[PDB]
Parts: structure tokens; sequence; C-alpha cells
């Protein structure tokens, strides 16, 4: 399965599944800076799933590793901002992260395998 480009549509489909998850609600759009007035004191680099989808559609990811780094930033930001581990929004982040990790692993493995096949004789 050595298609170097296949990751992009696989990531579009996984983003569609994440948008169908009720657990993505808080992460779809930027953290509301009016409601959380201290957010940018705590979080240096905001990230959300709409920004990830637009960056993919613009052709501004070169690999699924770069997409994965941005999605993992959504989850680390939630963990850094939460006042407690039993918070609703952080709790949603942990379930959504587990879902994401379960489905991104084959996308990353197939991409890295395809690149190694491309260089097999170099
Ligand atoms: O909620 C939102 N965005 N993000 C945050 O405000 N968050 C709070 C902070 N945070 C944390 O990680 C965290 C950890 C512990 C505590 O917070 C990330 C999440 C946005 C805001 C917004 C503004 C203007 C119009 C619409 C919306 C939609 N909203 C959600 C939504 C999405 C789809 C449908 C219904 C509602």
């Amino acid at each position: 399965s050595y298609d170097i480009q296949a990751w992009k549509k696989q990531c579009e489909e996984l983003l569609n599944l994440i948008f169908q998850c009720e657990d993505s609600e808080p992460f779809r759009q930027p953290v509301d800076l009016l409601e959380y007035p201290d957010y940018r004191d705590i979080i240096d680099t905001p990230m959300d799933f709409a920004t990830v989808r637009e960056t993919l559609e613009a052709g501004n990811y070169e690999s699924p590793m770069e997409l994965c780094k941005d999605v993992r930033l959504i989850f680390s930001n939630s963990k850094a901002y939460t006042p407690s581990k039993r918070s609703r929004i952080y709790s949603m982040s942990l379930r959504l992260s587990a879902f994401f990790e379960e489905h991104i692993s084959s996308v990353l493995s197939d991409y890295k395998s395809a690149l190694r096949f491309h260089k097999r004789n170099t």
C-alpha cells in the first residue's frame, strides 16, 4: 500500500468523524477569548479542528505527522488550561484524543512505509 499521497483523504475522513463526535464541540472553533479572558496568558499557540481542516485543504501540510502535531496541540492546550482533571471540557478532550490516536496510527504507518518504499533503491 505505497501511495505517498493517500494520507490526505484519510485525514479528511478522520476530521469528518471528529466533527460528528459530540466530544469535539469545544474544540471545533477558537477558544472564546471573551468568555475565558485569561486564555492567552496560559496558552502560547491556540489550535482548533477548523484551523486543522483549513490548513489541510489549503495544501499547507506536507505530511500527516505535521497534522498530528497540530491535533495533539489542541489536546495539550486543553490539559494546560483546565483548572482540574475532572473538568467537563478536559474530560471530553481525553475521550476525543483516544479516538484520534486509535485512527491516526494506521495513517502514519502507511505514509512512513510509502516513503521508505519510494527510497528503497534510491
Ligand atoms: O467553546 C468554544 N470554543 N472553545 C472554548 O471556548 N473552549 C473553552 C476552553 N477550552 C479548554 O480546553 C478548557 C479546558 C478546561 C476548561 O476549558 C477549550 C474549549 C466555542 C466558542 C464560540 C464562540 C462564538 C460562537 C460559537 C462558539 C462555539 N463554541 C463551542 C461550540 C461549538 C459548536 C457548537 C456549539 C458550541
